[PDB]
């Protein structure tokens, strides 16, 4: 009978299987799991923890694998790689047979079934993972009766990660909803057009006095923006939650 | 006797007297205090909070004015205007005469001398004016035995805020350090180049094992990369804290 895949307290280190280029910034980076028959097991809104040494220091940061939780012997990292960025450029530069170091699993996200009646998502870019693993939890749970609104931003309608995913998931679930955002649309666009309003979010997500729970990740400025839109539209700091 | 300039919890409205141009982006504006021998009245450390209307809806934003503590009548805001950026925008099309409507004082922060043996400071842009009221106060107390090693990180040479003052302060006060990094350095330059590296934090502040405080106001990417070096160096987050 085998430990849980990750500990909080101790990193392991976890094989890079193969890899995949999704567009021209993203890959898609399919880990072992050290045994086949293992699973990631993260809890419903936590995430991995990564470090590697680059340049003799050691670097953190979180990541959400797209894998679904009950996924064996694997794990799947959608990865955006960025031109200064230490540690995208780190992982896009594994080849198979390298390993990655991971603990977990982390983050002060409490789930517990039905603790709201709606939750508005807001996700810019990579955002979406953290997202895309709260939602799958809420919506393959048949006892859930959350409702789940997400406003999805990026610059370019290539960017939209996800999208055939999310897209199915609408249409399968009444209770989940995607609301698609581009700085950049191509006409005959029918979603957002520029940054995120408050505007947007007033048309889609249930006002402050209603039980929502509204989360939010992306790019740092997008999270500040959006923090000043819902202080803008009335909720207060104890009604959101920037992963 | 009269009350304070402002109060924590209303708004009270401020007379735009005048706006000078710093430089392509930046612009210092002076408001008037509702009596000549007033003084903004701001403790270390806090600043004031500006609400407008735009769009018919209410936006915030903090502020930390540039006039000393003890300047009579007035206070100064030096403004970095963003092409989107809502009430930076707002501000720079006030013609003189007009109201910005502010309450305050707000924020965490509580002085006591020597409450650290050493302060790291990492700024960015207009990341400078928390930083200068905290330092303005520490070097001009007679029993404050504080290192301030302020590192200032911009993108042009013309975008240093307040080299005059800086570097005045650092001739005076052999407590106070100011090191200047430059993404586009000049011919010639001697200080960092490029983003604020691990290793420049390294080389100017004391280590995690010491009785430090560092202190953080900038771009949030580049406090959210800050963090991460803060991170990599050993630093917990008791000894951090951002504006
Ligand atoms: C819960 C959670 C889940 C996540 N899941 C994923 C995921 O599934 N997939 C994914 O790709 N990401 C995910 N992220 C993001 C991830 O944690 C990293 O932020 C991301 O991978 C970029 O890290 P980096 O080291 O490559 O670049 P960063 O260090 O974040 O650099 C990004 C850009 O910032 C600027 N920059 C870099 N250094 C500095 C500096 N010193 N000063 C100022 N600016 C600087 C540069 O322009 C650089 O290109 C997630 C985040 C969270 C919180
Ligand atoms: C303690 C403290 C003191 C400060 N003191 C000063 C000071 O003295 N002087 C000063 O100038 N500033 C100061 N600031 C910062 C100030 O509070 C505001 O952040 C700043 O004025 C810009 O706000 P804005 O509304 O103009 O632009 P922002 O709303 O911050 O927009 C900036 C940029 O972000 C992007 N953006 C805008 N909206 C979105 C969105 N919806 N989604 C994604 N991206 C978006 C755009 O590229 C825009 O140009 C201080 C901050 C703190 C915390
Ligand atoms: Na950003
Ligand atoms: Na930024």
């Amino acid at each position: 009978k085998r430990e849980p895949a990750l500990n909080p307290n101790e990193y392991k280190k976890f094989m890079l299987r193969e890899k995949q280029i999704i567009n021209h910034n993203t890959r898609l980076f399919r880990f072992n799991l050290h045994h086949p028959e293992d699973v990631v097991g993260l809890p419903i809104g936590q995430h991995m923890s990564v470090k590697a040494t680059v340049d003799g220091k050691e670097i953190y940061r979180p990541y959400t694998p797209v894998s679904s939780d009950d996924e064996k012997g694997y794990f799947d990292l959608i990865i955006k790689v960025y031109e200064k960025g230490q540690m995208s450029q780190y992982i896009d530069h594994l080849n198979p047979g390298d390993f990655l170091q991971v603990r977990g699993p982390k983050g002060q996200f409490d789930y517990k079934p039905n603790m709201v009646k709606e939750m508005g998502m807001i996700a810019g870019g990579t955002g979406i993972t953290p997202m895309l693993q709260v939602a799958r939890a809420i919506i393959k749970n048949p006892k859930e009766k959350t409702i789940i609104n997400l406003i999805f931003a990026n610059v370019n309608e290539d960017d939209i990660l996800l999208r055939t995913e999310l897209d199915d998931m609408a249409k399968k679930y009444s209770n989940f909803k995607v609301y698609y955002v581009l700085n950049n649309p191509p006409a005959g666009w029918t979603g957002g057009v520029g940054f995120v309003s408050a505007d947007m979010i007033k048309q889609h997500f249930s006002p402050p006095s209603s039980d929502i729970k509204v989360m939010m990740c992306g790019p740092p400025m997008m999270n500040k923006a959006m923090q000043g839109h819902l202080e803008t539209l009335g909720y207060t700091p104890e009604q959101w939650f920037i992963f």
